[PDB]
């Protein structure tokens, strides 16, 4: 709710095009297609192999700041990113080849950040995972056989086994309802009872478990990230030990591209921002641009008011940006910083006009 | 729990009447349905163009308050709220121009606050969605392409292609059961296995990442609201820097229309409010109406009892609220206001029955 | 995790027979039964019919404690709980009549606490409730519509209309999947992906707005009983005003039935309890019987280990709870009161055997 | 996130052969199987038979640490593990006899730790879900009652009772449809509107009451065991009273088996460990091995750096773990620890080549 996410956030060009890529295949694998447009994309996988593989080269020039990395995940796809569609070409000599077109689909995940941030976890909490998978394994079983028992004598061709009613089962436990093949009798029909009463507690705690600290962990990576543009501020040297961890949670930071608007005039001030690198474009008489370091909005939050300035990114600025309360929140916990930003409500009263 | 919503919150006529409205569309939509009601209704469309277009002109004339205004988005729809019927009645003269009742759907939310609430934080997250929702087309593809690895033998006619199988796969992953075309063979039928483990983990994630932070946006809602009414209340010069913050997250503000029932007399003791604005009924022999900037029911908590007086709305008062351990954590943050509220708590003993 | 609750919590026997008094509906319900057992339970009815009304009189014998009570809610049906079967019995000369077996589903409902506690939080957010619920009546038909743009064509039998449209929404919204029509077309079927996406996170959303504040009122419920039971304490002149809103967060009471057991001996120490009305069982061969107001498990907390005592309930004791890390929490909380329980941890080595 | 989970946490061979040993169930169950390795299986229920018959005996001889224990729950299945394939055998002489593979079932179970984590709060909380689970059978035959009322008439064959409906309900509520009857008419569609609305609420919330608390006894879980693992450090002298309630929840401690990796050098620094018991393999000229009561990976923090050493798991090493904003909260926390950790980030520079 307090941030301004632009400058293209799903960028790159590598994750870009699996998926022009990738519905590529659809038109080869149908009958009744005509041979045109057949082949006519079978270039565009040619166009992306050629694209990555273009790309590819300048990746093994990896004397590029050559003193200490860790590289295997970005390079672990670009290598068979170009290799798999190219054995794939020859050996499987029919069009199935295509069928390694599974292969790009780690391409938008080998520059996916916020998939570590997933990977990362499991490896804490799936201690739970296996007691409650194996448990879920336990009631599966549990309850699947439970079935066999009652419906082999008078639905053998359905529920002649075992297994075919362990698919009955988290068909039923798992939310879904497929509607193939149902009891008749009644103590088979209770048994329904407890089971989504189950698994919507067993999912009701198990997919819980995921959302639990990730959240966490994500509430974490606005913090790890943000510990980080705190000393570029020149006035944090005042700043109690405490007082950040209250602030960090909140404080998050994105980047702005060059050109776009920042906080437009005349809008319900609603925020401020904390500048740490770029410059603006404060809509002045003389532009009040102020580059790496700096903040504005306390004209329009102490006041309460709309904006007192069409601020528009003039550069590529890595923003930051806060909410009245969190900054309520600091003129509630120190005296010593409202005095100056009192004055900056009065300094940028004049500042803006003049220069 | 602890607030009383009241006066019409689905009040506006404008957000009214599309139900009404819409639900004019149906009876033109189906056959074996006489003229007589059929265009009956289509004047009821008239009247809603006209009663909208009634107050459009009003809205037409925004000399009223004319300083600063940003009115683009109360504006949109009331301009087309009546073209798009209109160039629709021409043009199609066939009867299918009531189609455009797909139109006014967005009147309710011309004035739906809580809808900005909801738009405002997408902004912010997206940024997972994305991530996310490129995840979601990871696993649909990744997974859905492992069907047509099979079945397309035996089952071309429901399982001849990919996309035949992208279907069976979002179906089989988002909770649902359709339950059309479904598998035969051992392998394709294992592999559902993980697909409802995933999906129940990935909305797991996905969904809950709205409500995350939604839900800080609405528990945000309740203070960015709610720092006002503060100065308001003659007592509130001593109270410390941080206290409020603890505070107007628990405190509530609505608006009782006049007439109403504020406490009525004997109901047990559970709650207390303070009045800003507005003006009560107390029921005393010598009524004790409070107007802006006041409270009642600290004699029901501090002693623990029913009501001491059948408050009413005389007039309509914006309401605050406030149940008792949120009380009782003020009269335990403070020494210096539980006297006066002990006061208070003798003084309205005598002062409820006197004038 | 750390409450012992006993005492037949299900208890009131108005409350248990509507179970065997509405299951006595189905037999009348049914063809091909005989006669026999089909009226012997209409008796069943006359019983609970005449057990309530046996209770029923002795609570219309309402000058008990008759000084100000508000029981509008707990008589309301025990009015009609006879009335309404009585009516039925003759106008409904059929055996419809039981159809008012509609009636006693209140009767649970009567004497169901936690179930004011439901209701009491709807009349604060419904607010959001409403400005979802119209959203979810935007997104119905905002997107219900799009459907019969296309397969009236080719499916009116299923897609002839509006309606029609709007039943395969919410089934495909809310999660279900009954599978009865379904599309053939491509751009129809392609609507699907944003559907289920959305209303996992509408309800991502707003079964979450229950379970948000429910909780702030549950775990408020586990205050507001229990700012009582403090003061009965001998100890708790000390404590600090902040200190207690702490604590009660956690301190949930139950109560135990005579007879019963509280900490049988051996068992691995990870609680201890504040009794503060009723008596125990301390097995030792001077039984300590701590009657209203004491406490016990700390001989087991402080060192770690199995209980050193048989404690039983030897009356009906209105019990508290509390594990480790909350009395750790307390241990660390202040030096004044560990002391005393440093002493106790020697006392009752000495008291336990002793008187 | 801050973990490393190794040596097999799903170790115990008890536990592991459930699995192997009850899909031997599934070859027998099946028409038109050979005999040849139908009991080829039996067998292996007989190993399985022995081979917990072998480790049986063993626990049988409970002469070992016999002084006082409570082992009901690891005894109860070891018992008849044995037992009931044993009778089984003999008086089920025809061969569903192993439909007693219901039964190892438990044995993963029997050494589950989570399972009484889980059971543990069923007995705080299912007050709560009885009120629910009521109110879950009240909105059901309340709703369920519903359709008799109507299809009676036109669907007999489906509707002709109340339990056939009953049915539908749940079918309906739960989630889940299945899609084998559905009505026909109007009112009776129309009610489902609230259905799925409420069931998503109703486990809406009450499948939110188990990740309610249980997350609290999770949470809880990793304090309980943790308070542990505290006086060992040499360090902990030092430490105010409240400051260990902010930090044993995120500390969680596991253990590394020999040989393993645990912090390879030059991976990008993010955490730091503290050792309790063990000891490490920190890959220098003259290995630092820092056994019992150590920590590592300031040296990375501080100058947010990669890794200073290869450390690997030389021993089986009770672990612990801790990500950056912890240790800078503690860093924060107090400069008394600071200086000997910043002289630790020059010792260890000259104590890691250095012996
Ligand atoms: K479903
Ligand atoms: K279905």
């Amino acid at each position: 709710m307090s941030v301004l996410p632009f400058l293209r956030i799903y960028a790159p060009l590598n994750a870009v095009l699996a998926a022009p890529g990738l519905l590529a295949v659809a038109a080869l694998t149908i009958p009744d297609m005509s041979g045109r447009s057949r082949l006519a994309l079978a270039a565009l996988l040619a166009v992306i192999w050629g694209a990555y593989l273009l790309q590819l080269a300048a990746t093994l020039l990896k004397r590029r700041a050559g003193v200490v990395r860790d590289r295997t995940p970005k390079i672990a796809i670009d290598v068979l990113a170009v290799l798999v569609p190219l054995a794939a070409f020859l050996l499987d000599g029919s069009p199935d080849w295509s069928l390694y077109c599974a292969v790009w689909l780690l391409k938008p995940l080998r520059d996916s950040t916020f998939f570590p941030v997933l990977g990362r976890v499991l490896a804490n909490e799936a201690r739970n995972l296996i007691g409650v998978t194996t448990l879920f394994g336990v009631v599966l079983f549990a309850v699947a056989l439970a079935a066999y028992v009652i419906e082999r004598d008078i639905q053998p061709e359905k529920f002649g086994s075992i297994p075919q009613a362990m698919w009955w089962a988290v068909v039923t436990l798992s939310t879904t309802g497929y509607g193939d093949t149902i009891p008749q009798s009644f103590a088979g029909r209770v048994l329904a009872g407890a089971v989504m009463m189950s698994g919507i507690g067993i999912f009701g705690l198990w997919a819980g478990i995921l959302a639990t600290g990730f959240y966490q962990e994500v509430r974490r990576g606005d913090f790890v990230r943000n510990w980080q543009l705190v000393a570029a501020v020149p006035l944090f040297q005042k700043l109690g030990p405490a007082v950040l961890v209250e602030i960090v949670r909140a404080l998050r930071a994105r980047t702005v591209p060059a050109g776009a608007v920042i906080c437009r005039i005349g809008e319900p001030g609603d925020r401020m921002f904390f500048v740490v690198e770029g410059s603006v474009s404060v809509a002045t008489p003389n532009p009040v641009e102020l580059g790496p370091g700096a903040f504005f909005g306390e004209m329009a939050l102490i006041s309460g008011e709309p904006r007192s300035a069409t601020v528009s990114a003039a550069t590529t600025v890595s923003l930051l940006s806060l909410h009245s309360a969190d900054f309520q929140m600091l003129c509630s916990s120190s005296p010593e910083i409202a005095e100056i930003f009192r004055k900056t409500a009065l300094e940028r009263r004049g500042a803006a006009a003049s220069a």
